[PDB]
């Protein structure tokens, strides 16, 4: 009976294995656009994907993982609120079952399709795994994904789902492109928070771009194809594997922007 995000195991029962899930920094949250203070002494975000180098897809039960190759110093995140260089290790997406939900974040409560999630570790730690028990060990550029024009560097990922329909199937995934996945504008808002999933652990500089991708209704309807379960169980489609808005307790949200 582990977490997941049916009725029975979902976000309102993860606090029973997980009692961090009603700790002081926990994510995702809405963003009350209208309370980020503009923090002018943000510096630009640094995204720099052009040496990066991704192995695997990976379907864990939850979601689908792109897995990067971070053995070198390749695809980093820097500048901004970040102290530091973190590194990519992999990205995922989170998604609904229609088209009006999905995104983990909202905007003053506006929910996206999908949100994606980059996730980087900083580089201080030597691993993620060290990095996950310190708690400025991760920073996350989350993009919002808007159901419109097909976003084309996304393709490669869609077109692979088939070969990881159920959970815990992964496959070779080389060459992949995350520069194809960021919006035109970095303008962000930035919070301090934690892994939306299981462990929950409150390492994470959020950094939450303004500016979504579009990706078209054939897209997304892929994502919504996966499956939860694995090869040989009863189907259950891989769709609401978001986690609601947490409360915010507090924290400041600072914006790059004016
Ligand atoms: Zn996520």
């Amino acid at each position: 009976h582990h977490w997941g995000y049916g009725k029975h195991n979902g976000p309102e029962h993860w606090h029973k294995d997980f009692p961090i899930a009603k700790g002081e920094r926990q994510s995702p949250v809405d963003i009350d656009t209208h309370t980020a203070k503009y923090d002018p002494s943000l510096k630009p975000l640094s995204v720099s994907y052009d040496q990066a180098t991704s192995l695997r897809i990976l379907n864990n039960g939850h979601a689908f993982n792109v897995e990067f190759d971070d053995s070198q110093d390749k695809a980093v995140l820097k500048g901004g609120p970040l102290d530091g260089t973190y590194r990519l290790i992999q990205f995922h997406f989170h998604w609904g079952s229609l088209d009006g939900q999905g995104s983990e974040h909202t905007v003053d409560k506006k929910k996206y399709a999908a949100e994606l999630h980059l996730v980087h570790w900083n580089t201080k730690y030597g691993d993620f795994g060290k990095a996950v028990q310190q708690p400025d060990g991760l920073a996350v550029l989350g993009i919002f994904l808007k159901v419109g024009s097909a976003k084309p560097g996304l393709q490669k990922v869609v077109d692979v789902l088939d070969s990881i329909k159920t959970k815990g199937k992964s496959a070779d995934f080389t060459n992949f492109d995350p520069r194809g996945l960021l919006p035109e504008s970095l303008d962000y808002w930035t919070y301090p928070g934690s892994l939306t999933t299981p462990p929950l652990l409150e390492c994470v500089t959020w950094i939450v771009l303004k500016e979504p991708i579009s990706v078209s209704s054939e897209q997304v309807l892929k994502f919504r194809k996966l499956n939860f379960n694995g090869e040989g169980e009863p189907e259950e489609l891989m769709v609401d594997n978001w986690r609601p808005a947490q409360p915010l307790k507090n924290r400041q949200i600072k914006a790059s922007f004016k």
